[PDB]
C-alpha cells in the first residue's frame, strides 16, 4: 500500500539546530535549496560556516561533560530516546518521504516504502544496542584486577551525503547516540531539509540539548571546519573518494581525530554460465540503476561468461527500455532526475567517453526533458577495462556489460581497481559461491542477489572505498573509545 | 609417514593418580585390562571405587581453594602448562598410539595419524584460550559499576568413553583446565591405560597436585560415585544415552551439579540426485565404518534419492568389500575388532534383526576369526524406518541404506528420532545445502563431507544426543560459572 | 508519583490459553484463587492438568515447525512484537499492578513502581536482543567453510513462582521469545491471574498462535507434566531447591530435556568495621525484609565485625520496628501478608526454632491480625551457624544477625552452605571489596548495596541455588541451541 | 636469577630481509649504528630507501595472494609458527637481551628480565588468537543467509620505535601475523639490530617467504615510503605525535590506507591524601624514570593533595638520589644513557626551561660523564601548568611534582592536554577510584600502581596520544578487514 500526503507540503525548519533551539547563521547568510526535477528553488536555509560549527561543537562538548544528563542517564534510557525518535519519524512518514522525494529527486514510492522503512528499522536496531555495549574483565598477568570501559568517543562530526539523506543521517546518528556520543551533523548542501525536520523531532523526543546539533551549509566551508576542528574527536563521512582524502588529510593535520569513511565504488558482478539468468539480469539491472545510479554500491561493471553474454545483454537492454521519466512525486513514474548540475555534467561527459572510446551504445546516451537534471537510462556492451566508463564512478543511470571466459582472470579484473565497496556473484554452484566471494576484495559480497542492505549487517569498503564499518555489531565499535583500568590487588584468583 | 615403536611396549602406570602420586585402591582390589584383538589380558589396574573417588574429590577441592597455586597463577601460565603437556604427548606419540591401538582395538595408522594428531592439536587449541576467558563490564540501570567474572566452576567429574580414549580425555581436561577447574577423571574400564600415562605427563609438566586426578574403575561403581557426589560441582560424560539418563537423574538427586552429556546418535545423511556421487559414497562409507562403527556420529542412516539409489548401493557395497580384518598393530590391516563382548553381542543381535525384519543383506552379517571381537563389515539395503537397524544405535560396522523420492518427507524421516548428534547433506545446489542443513535437528551438519571434527568448532547433540557443547569458543562457556559484581557508586558516566 | 485505578478491578481472564484462544480444562475442573490479605476467594480459574499440557505442547510444537510464521519472520519482527507487548503492559500498568497486589499479597506501591517498571524494562531489553543473536564463522583446520547457527531450542516449558509473578513471567518469556522459542508457561497456582491478562495482551500484540501458551494449575500435576514431557525441549523453573531436584531428576528420566533452575538461597552479608554503617544497616534491612522476605536473594545471614555489631543490631532493630501491617492496597501500609498457609506455617515454625535453639529475639516473633497470613517483622541477634534459622531458607520477614572477628573465618562461614545465590559486602577498602567478592561462592555479589537487579546483568545461583543464568547477554545463551555447519570446499583462504 | 652471555657478542645480521633472504640495498649505501653509552659505532647496516620498500611490498603482496601458502594454511598453523618463533627468541634470550642492551642503551637486567620476558609472552599470547579470530552469522531482514569473514587486511607497514625495539616489534608482528597479514617492518634507525636477528629466526621457524620483510633505514626516507605507498593496505606506527600527524596525512594523500598510531603522552597521576604514601611514591617514581624516561606512558605530571605534598616530594627526591649511572651492561648500574644526540639535546633544553620558568630544582638538572648521552635524574617540585616541563613530553629522566587541593580542578588539569595515553590514581576509597578513573581522558588508567602492561589488555591513546588499540582481544580487530557475505535463499528459518 502506498498512501500520500493529503494537503501540500510546507517547509517549516530552515535554521541551524544547536542546544535544541533554532539559530540564524553568524554571518546572517542563507543559501537556496532546489528541486532537481524542476530546477526551481524550494526555500532558503541558514548557511552554516566555521563560526557556526564552533557554536555547535562547544554545545556538543558541554553535553558530553562528565556529570551531564547525557553521560549520566542509563544506557537503557539512551535506547528509549532512540526508539521514541523512530516512533516520531514513523508518525511523520508521509511528510518526510514527500520532502525527501521533493528535495532529493527521489521516487516517492521508493522514498516512502524503502528509505523511510529502513530509516525507522535502523533506528530501532540501534536503540536495542544502547545498553548492550559492554567492556571486559581480563585475566592479566600479575596480582591485578583489570577491566575495560567501552566509552563513547565524544564529539563526533558527521557529514551526510545527498543520495540518501534520511537513511544516511540515521546510519550516522543512530550508532553514535546509542554509544553515548554527541554529534555535530552537516547534511548535504543539496538536501538539508529532511535532517532539519529530524532535528525538530529530536527536540520533541526529549534528547538533552547539545546531544544533536545540525549545521546545514556547504562542504568546503562547514565540512572543512568539521574535518579540521581541534575539539572534534571523530569525523564520519560518506561521499566521493576525492573528498574522503581531504577529510583524512585534514584530521592528521589538525588533532589526529578518528576517521571513518564510506566512499565510492566501481563494484563488479561476476555472472557464471550456470546462473539463474533472469534473476542475475534483474538484480544486476537494479544493482546499477537504483535511485538514478546514485548509489555508492552501483553494480557498474557486470562481467558475464561468454556463452550467456549475448542473451544477458539483450535481456538487460529490454529491461532498461521500460522506464518512465518525470517528476518523482507523480505515480507511475519509474525514474527521477539526477541531483544537480555538477553530477549531471559529470555523467554526460562519461557517457560521451564510452561512445568515443568505442563501447557499443545499446540504448540511451543523452539527456531528457525541458526541465530537470534527467539522463536517459544508458546501457553499454562490449566495454573493456581501460575505458573511462569501466574505471570511473559514473553515479548515473549507466550500465557497463563485459564478457569473460576465464574465472581466474575475471576475478583479477574485478579486483583490479582502487575501489572495493561491494560485489555480486551469480552461480548455482556451492564451491564457486564460497571461493569467489572469498577472493573478491569487496566489503559486501552478494550471492545471487544485489543491493541487500540491513541494519544487522556491517557495511563498508575495502581499499579506497572506505575505512571502517557501519551498522551491525561490528560498526558500533567505531563509536566507542576503549579504556583499560588496571587495579593493584593483594592476591587475584581465577 | 608412519613410524613405529622400535622395541615392544611395556606397561608402567597402573595405579590411581591423586595429588600427583600413585595410589593403590582403598580396597586393594585390581581389575584386568584386555586386548580386544586377542582377548588376552594385558595387565591389572587398581580398581577405583566410591572410597577412592572421595580421596580424589578432596584433593581436587583443596587444589581449587582460594589462594591455592592453581587459583592464583596467571591464566597465561595455565595456558603454558597445557602447551607443555601437548609437547610431552607429542614426545610420547609412538608409545601412546601403540598403547591406544593395543588396549582400544584401534588401527595403529589411525591412532598415530588421527587420534594423536587431534589430541595434541586440541590441547594446543585449549591452551590458547586460558588467558582469553573474559567477563564483561555492563551498563546497568542506576548508579552502579557492574562487572562479571567468568570463574572456573570448581571440581569437575569427567567420565571418558572407550572408543577414543586419548582424544576424549583431552576434550574433557583441555577446556576444564584452561578455564581453571580441577578434575576427577574416570577413564573407561576397557581403556584406562593411555589416561594413566597422560597422568604421568601431567606430573612431569608441573601441574599443581590435585589439579588432575585419574581414578580408573567400573561405571556403576566409580562413575556412579562421581555422578552422585555432594562436593563435585559438575559432571561431563560421553557414552550411551541410557547411562546419560542415569547421570542426569543422580545429579538432580544429589547436589544439583551441572551436567553436560555427549551421547549416542542415529545420524542421517541425505544424498540428493545432483550430488557428486562417489564423494557422497566415500564420505557416507567412512561416515558409518570409521573405527569399526564405534563413533557416536556414525552415519547410520543413508537416505538416497531414488534415481541414484541403485548406483549408490552398488558402489557402497564394493567399497565395503575391500577390508582386511586383523590385529590393528599389523600394517596393511584396515579393520580391527569391536571393543568387548557386551558390544560384540549387541551388534550381532542387531545384524540378525535386519535379516529377520527383511532388510536386504548386501555383504557381511556374521563374525570373523578364531580370536578377537571381529564383525564382518555389513551393508543392508532397502532398510525401512521401523526396523531395529534404523532405530537403534548399532555402534558396529553395519551400514543402512534407504531410498526417498520426496525432500519434505526425507527431512521428516531424518528428524524422526530421539537422537540428533549430527547429519550429512550431499548436493551441488546452494539453496538446498542451506535450507536442508537449517531444517535438520542435528548439532553438526556436514555438507558434501562427513566426520570433519576440529578443535575450533563446537560439537554436541540436539535432543537425546546430548546437553551442551564441547570445544570451540562456545564449549568453554560450560566450564565457567558466571559471577555478577555490582558496586554502588556516587555517580556513573557512560 | 503513585496513581491508582479509578474504578474497582474486575477479573476477566480465567481460562487456559492455547493457540491464542481461551480453553476450558479437559476435565472441566476449576480451582480457587485467594487474596492472602483477607483469605477470601477472588475467583475460580480453569485447572490445567497433564491432558491440557499436552494440547499446549502440540500447539507450541506446531508454531515451531520449519516454515511457520514464527520461524520465518525476521528476528527484528520478533523484537518488534516484544516491544509492542511492553507498550501494552505499560498501557495496563494500573490494572496489572492492582491485580498483582491483590492476588500476590504485594504492596501496591512496590507493585506499581518496581515490579511493573522492571517487567516493562526487561521486556524492552529482551526485544533489543532478538536480531543481535549471532553465530560464528570459524577458521577450522582443513579445506572447509564452517559456520554456526544459534538456533532457538524449541518448545520451552516455563514454571513461574508466586513471589514475583509478572516479573518472573517476563524473565522467562522475554529471552525465550527473543531467541525464537515457543513456550508453555505454568504460572503459580497461587498467582495465575496476571499471567492470564498478559496472555490476552500477547494475542492483542499479534504473536502467532501457539508461540505462547499459558496453562494455570498445580505444581505436582501440570508442573510435573511439563518436567516429564517427551516433546518439551527445555524446562526453566524458579522456586524451592526441593522442587528443583524433582525437575532435574524427571528431565533425566524422560527425554534429557535442557534444564535451568533458579532456586532458593541463604545469602550472606559481610559487614566490615570500616563500612558506612547506616548504608549497611539500610541495605541489609531491605535485603532481608523486601516483599515480606519472599525473595530468593533474602539477605538472611548478616555477619557484622565485633566492634560495630552492637550498634548494627540496635540500628537494625529500630528500622524493623517502623512497619505498618495490613491490606497491601491501602496507602501508607508498609508490609503485606505472606502468600499462603503452607508458607505462613513454615515461617512461624522456624521462628520458634530460633527461640528454642537460643537466638536473642529482638522484636517480632509471632503472627498479626484477625485475617491474612501476616507475620510480625522479626529480628534475631546472637545467631549461630548450626541454628535452623541460619541454615534453612525462611522466606519470611525474619532477619538473622551474627558477629565475627576474623575475615578468613567469616568467608568460610558465608560459603559454608549448599546455597549460593547472592551475597553482600560492605566496606570502604578497595582491596577488601575485590578480594572478598572474588572469594564468595555466590552468583551475584553486591558491594555497598543489596538487591540491585537489572535486565543488563546475568542472574543465577552457584551450587544448589541454581543451574545457568537469566538475563544479560549471558542468559540468552541458554535459550539457543548451537548448530555447526561444515561445508567441504576446494580451497579455503584466511 | 640473572645469567649472562659467556662470550662477547658478535653482530651477524645487517642486511635487508625480503622473501627470507638477505639483500644489499638498491643504492648500495650503508649507515652506522651506535652504542649510546660509549658513542662508538657498533656496525654498519644496509640503508633501506623507497626503492627497497618497493621490493619488500611486492614480496608481501605476493605472499598475500589468494591461494598462497600463508592464505591457505590452517589458522592453527599460523598459531604454531608464532609459538615456534617465541621458542626461538627464548633460546636466543641472552644474545637478544645483550644486543638490545648494547644497541638501545637499555639496562641489561631490565632487557633480560622484562623486555625479553614480555616479548616471548606477548608472542605466545598472539599465537593463541590465530584460530580464534571469528566472524558472525547474522539474522538479517528478508530471505537471506548472511555471514561475515574477518579477513586479514593485507600488506601492513609497521614502523617500530627505538625505546623498546624487541617488544614493539612483537606488538606489531604478533597480532598482524596471527590474523593472516603480511608485513613490511621498518625498525628504528637507532635500533635495527635486534629486529634483524628476529628476521633470521622467522626464517628458521619456517614462515613462508614474503610474510615478514624487514627494511632498516631512516624515518624520512623508508618510513615515508611506507606511509605513502599505493599498495600498502595499513600502516601502524609508534613514536612522536609530530611524526604521527605526517603518517596520517600521507595515508590520506596516497591510497587512504588504514592507520593506527601509538604516540606520546603527558600522563598524569592524581595522588589523594588517603593513599598508601610510599606505594604511590614508588610507583610514580618508576612511572616517570623507567628506561631513562623513554616511555610513551611516562608519569610526567604527578598531582599530590596539599596535606601530603611535602612528604611526597621529599620521599620522591630521596628515591631519585639512589641511582648509579653507567654502561647498561655492567652489573649494579641502575641508569643507562639516552638514545642519541637529538633526544639528549631536547631533554637538556627542557630541563633549562624548568629552571628559567621557575620550577624548584630538587636534584639533578645537568649532564653526566665523559662519554654517553647521560642526563642526571632530575626532580622538579612546585611545577605549574603553563610551564614547558608540564606541557611537553620530555622523554627523559625528569620528574614533575604539582600540588592540588580540589579534586574537581585537578581532574580538569589532568585532562587539560592534547595527550591522553595513560594516567594513575592513588587512593584507598572505592568510590574515588571508580569515579576518577572514569573521568580521566586516558586510554589506560592504573589504580594504586603504574606501568602495568600485559598482553591480555588493550593499550592505546585517547586524543593525540593515538588512534586504535594494540593487544588484548580488542587490538586484534584492527588487523582484520570485515567482509559481509549475503546469500539469497528461498526461505530462512531462525
Ligand atoms: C580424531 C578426531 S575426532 C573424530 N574423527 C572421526 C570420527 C569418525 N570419523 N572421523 C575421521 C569421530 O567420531 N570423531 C570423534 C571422536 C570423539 C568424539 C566426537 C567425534 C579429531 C580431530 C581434530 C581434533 C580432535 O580432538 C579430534
Ligand atoms: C523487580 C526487580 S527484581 C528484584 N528486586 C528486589 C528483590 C529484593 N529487593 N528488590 C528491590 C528481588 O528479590 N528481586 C528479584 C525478583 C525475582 C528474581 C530475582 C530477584 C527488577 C528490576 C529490574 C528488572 C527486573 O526484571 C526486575
Ligand atoms: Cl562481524
Ligand atoms: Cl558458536
Ligand atoms: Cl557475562
Ligand atoms: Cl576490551
Ligand atoms: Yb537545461
Ligand atoms: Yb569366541
Ligand atoms: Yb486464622
Ligand atoms: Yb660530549
Amino acid at each position: 500500500d502506498l498512501p500520500v500526503l493529503l494537503t501540500d507540503l510546507k517547509i517549516q525548519y530552515t535554521k541551524i539546530f544547536i542546544n535544541n533551539e533554532w539559530h540564524d547563521s553568524v554571518s546572517g547568510k542563507k543559501f537556496p535549496v532546489f528541486n532537481p526535477a524542476t530546477e526551481e528553488e524550494l526555500c532558503q536555509v541558514e548557511e552554516g560556516d566555521k563560526e557556526d560549527v564552533d557554536k555547535a561543537v562547544k554545545a556538543a562538548r558541554q553535553a558530553f561533560q562528565i556529570g551531564s544528563p547525557w553521560r549520566t542517564m542509563d544506557a537503557s534510557e539512551r535506547g528509549r530516546l532512540l526508539y521514541k525518535l523512530a516512533d516520531l519519524i514513523e508518525r511523520d512518514r508521509l511528510l518526510l518521504a514527500t520532502m525527501e522525494s521533493m528535495n532529493g529527486g527521489k521516487l516517492y514510492s521508493n522514498a516512502y516504502l524503502s528509505d523511510l522503512a529502513g530509516c525507522i528499522k535502523t533506528l530501532r536496531y540501534c536503540a536495542g544496542w544502547a545498553d548492550k555495549i559492554q567492556g571486559r574483565t581480563i585475566p592479566i598477568d600479575g596480582n591485578f584486577f583489570t577491566y575495560t570501559r567501552h566509552e563513547p568517543i565524544g564529539v563526533c562530526g558527521q557529514i551526510i551525503p545527498w543520495n540518501f539523506p534520511l537513511v544516511m543521517l540515521i546510519w550516522k546518528i543512530g550508532p553514535a547516540l546509542s554509544c553515548g556520543n554527541t554529534v555535530v551533523v552537516k547534511p548535504a548542501e543539496q538536501t538539508p531539509l529532511t535532517a532539519l525536520h529530524v532535528a525538530s523531532l529530536i527536540k520533541e523526543a526529549g534528547f538533552p540539548p547539545g546531544v544533536v546539533n545540525i549545521v546545514p551549509g556547504y562542504g568546503p566551508t562547514a565540512g572543512a571546519a568539521i574535518s579540521s576542528h581541534m575539539d572534534i574527536d571523530k569525523v564520519a563521512f560518506t561521499g566521493s573518494t576525492e573528498v574522503g582524502k581531504l577529510i583524512k588529510e585534514a584530521a592528521g593535520k589538525s588533532n589526529l581525530k578518528r576517521v571513518t569513511l564510506e566512499l565510492g565504488g566501481k563494484s563488479p558482478c561476476i555472472v557464471l554460465a550456470d546462473a539463474d539468468l533472469d534473476n542475475a539480469v534483474e538484480f544486476a539491472h537494479h544493482g546499477v540503476f537504483y535511485h538514478q545510479g546514485q548509489c555508492c554500491i552501483a553494480a557498474s561493471r557486470i562481467f558475464v561468461e561468454e556463452s550467456i553474454y549475448d542473451e544477458f545483454v539483450r535481456r538487460s537492454v529490454e529491461r532498461a527500455k521500460k522506464y518512465i521519466l518525470g517528476n518523482p512525486l507523480t505515480p507511475g513514474v519509474t525514474q527521477g532526475p539526477q541531483i544537480d548540475k555538477e553530477q549531471y555534467d559529470k555523467i554526460l561527459d562519461l557517457i560521451e567517453s564510452g561512445k568515443k572510446e568505442g563501447a557499443k551504445l545499446e540504448c540511451g546516451g543523452g539527456p531528457w526533458g525541458n526541465k530537470g537534471y534527467f539522463v536517459q537510462p544508458t546501457v553499454f556492451s562490449n566495454v573493456t577495462d581501460e575505458m573511462r566508463i569501466a574505471k570511473e564512478e559514473i553515479f548515473g543511470p549507466v550500465q557497463q556489460i563485459m564478457k569473460f571466459k576465464s574465472l581466474d582472470d575475471v576475478i583479477k579484473r574485478a579486483n583490479n581497481t582502487f575501489y572495493g565497496l561491494s560485489a555480486g556473484v551469480f552461480t548455482k554452484d556451492i564451491d564457486k559461491a564460497i571461493t569467489i566471494s572469498s577472493a573478491l576484495q569487496a566489503g559486501t559480497v552478494w550471492v545471487n542477489c544485489y543491493g541487500v542492505v540491513s541494519a544487522q549487517c556491517p557495511f563498508g569498503g575495502f581499499k579506497m572505498s572506505g575505512n571502517g564499518r557501519e551498522l551491525g555489531e561490528y560498526g558500533f565499535h567505531e563509536y566507542t573509545e576503549v579504556k583499560t583500568v588496571t587495579v593493584k590487588i593483594s592476591q587475584k584468583n581465577s
